[PDB]
C-alpha cells in the first residue's frame, strides 16, 4: 500500500541504503544522475513525495499535507516498510527539511542527512533572511492560483536558473502536478518553519548549497550549521539555481557522492 | 490489532462524534484514568494508550535515543491519532503526556480541539530567573540512586509522589505499573522528563490549553500554572483543585473527575 501510493523502487544492493528524497515540482526521476553511481556498494530507495504528478491525486489529504509532519510520517512509513537499521537520506529542498524532522522522530532509522538546497524557513522574520516577504508570498500564490500555466512558465526557469534545455526536464514533471495540489503544495512549502528544531536533530547532517540559489541565501547553509543539534559540514557549489542535482549533475553528483560515503570527524 | 495500536495498547470505548484521548504520565499505565473513563463514554469516544516504555510495552520498541526527547514520543501521539481519529480530539495528558501533547499540537494543531493538562511542567530543573522546583545538583542525585539502587529509590519516592495512604487503591495501582517498568527504560523515561525544556516552545502552541494542577502536588509548583498561562501562545485556562499528590486523578478522584469532566464539555469562555 505504501509502496504503491509513493512508486517505491528499489535499486542495488549492499548492507547500507540511500533513500533519496526529490523536492517541489520533481519525482524520483530527478536523481537518475546518482542512482548508477551508487547502486554497485549500496541500496537505493527511490520514492515520490505525495503530492507529485506521478502520485494518485485521491491520496492527497488537503489538512494532512498543509504541514510537513505529513510528508515526514509519509516517509517514516516508507523507511520502516522498505528499510531495516539506519540508512542514509538525501533529502533537496522539501524532502531535506522532511528528513530533519523524520530524523528527530525516528533518529534509530538515520546514519545521517544530506541535505541539497536547504532552508528552515523561506519567509522573512525579524532577525532571519529566509528570502520571501510574507505580502510576496500571498500574491506569487495568488497569482499561481488564477494564472496556473503562466506562472509556472515564469517561475520554473528563475528556480532553475535558467530559459532553455536545461530547464525542459523539470518543466516535464512540475506540469505533471494537478494545479490545486500543485498550489497547496507551494503553500507548504513556503510557510513551514523547523527553525525551533534544529537543536533536536541529533544525527550528522552534510548540508550541500548552490552559491546562487534564488530560492535560498547562501548564509542560511551556515545557519543550518549553527544551529542543528549534532555534528554537521557544509560545502558550496559553484552552480547557478535551485536544482544543482539536475541542471548541473557534472558538479553536483560528485559532490553528492563524496558526502554519502564520507562520515564527519 | 494495528502496528501503532498493539505496540501502545490502543483502546477505543464510547460512544459519539468527538474522541477524548487520555495520555498517562510517568510510571502509569492507561488504567490510572478508571475513574474518568466511564463518566465519558455514554457521551464520548475514548481512545486510550500506553506511553512507549511502561512496562505493559514490548522494551525492544523502546529506543534510548529515540525517546530522550519529547518528539520521540509526540510522533506515537500523532501516529496513534492519524490512525485511529479523523476528527478534533480533546486530548488529556496528565505530567508527562501533557507536554507530548502539546509538542504535537505544534506540528498537527489541527488533529486536537483543545488540551487539558493535569500536573504540567514545562521544565523542572530550576535556571536564574525559573522556579521549576528542583536544583541540578537535586536530579543528580536522584538518578544517581535510580541507577545504583534502583528498588531502594523507587520505594522511597512512590509514596512520597502519590502522597496517599499505602493502604490505599491509588497506591497499590501506582506501585504496580510503577514496578512494572524495567529499570533501564525508567531510568531513560526519568532523565528525559527531568531534562526537557518546553519554554521556547511554548509560544508555539495555539491550541486552547485547560491548566489542571494540584495544590499540594509534590513534583510541580503552583506557580508554574500561571507561568503555563502567561506563556502559551493561544487561549489558556487555569483551574487549581484541593488536593494532595502528584496524581490526583487516581489519588482523589471525587475531586479531579468533576473539574476535569467541566473542562472537557466546556470550551474556554464557559
Ligand atoms: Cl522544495
Ligand atoms: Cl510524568
Amino acid at each position: 500500500k505504501v509502496g504503491s501510493a509513493h512508486n517505491v523502487r528499489v535499486l542495488g544492493s549492499g548492507g547500507t541504503t540511500v533513500v533519496l528524497g526529490h523536492g517541489f515540482g520533481c519525482e524520483q526521476s530527478v536523481w537518475r544522475h546518482l542512482v548508477p553511481h551508487l547502486v554497485d556498494e549500496y541500496r537505493v530507495l527511490l520514492y515520490d513525495v505525495m503530492g507529485a504528478g506521478s502520485t494518485n491525486p485521491d491520496y492527497y489529504d488537503f489538512v494532512r499535507y498543509s504541514t510537513l509532519e505529513g510528508h515526514a510520517h509519509d516517509l517514516l512509513a516508507i523507511l520502516e516498510e522498505f528499510t531495516i537499521g539506519k540508512c542514509i537520506f538525501v533529502g533537496h529542498s522539501l524532502s531535506s527539511m522532511v528528513g530533519a524532522m523524520a530524523s528527530i522522530f525516528r533518529p534509530d532509522l538515520f546514519h545521517k542527512l544530506v541535505m541539497i538546497s536547504a532552508s528552515p524557513r523561506v519567509l522573512n522574520s525579524p532577525g532571519y533572511h529566509g528570502g520571501l516577504d510574507q505580502k510576496d508570498l500571498d500574491q506569487f500564490l495568488v497569482a499561481m492560483e488564477t494564472n496556473y500555466k503562466s506562472f509556472l512558465s515564469g517561475m520554473a526557469p528563475l528556480v532553475i536558473g535558467c530559459d532553455s534545455p536545461a530547464f525542459q526536464e523539470y518543466s516535464r514533471t512540475l506540469f505533471n502536478m494537478r494545479p490545486d495540489i500543485s498550489l497547496s503544495m507551494a503553500r507548504t512549502i513556503n510557510t513551514y518553519d523547523m527553525r525551533p528544531f534544529l537543536g533536536h536533530v541529533t544525527v550528522p547532517c552534510h548540508i550541500i548549497y548552490s552559491r546562487e540559489d534564488p530560492i535560498v541565501p547562501v548564509k542560511l547553509a551556515e545557519y543550518l550549521h549553527q544551529n542543528l543539534g549534532g555534528k554537521s559540514i557544509v560545502e558550496g557549489m559553484s552552480t547557478y539555481g535551485h536544482l544543482p542535482h539536475l541542471s548541473a549533475p557534472e558538479v553536483t553528483i560528485p559532490v553528492l557522492l563524496r558526502h554519502i560515503r564520507q562520515d564527519i570527524v
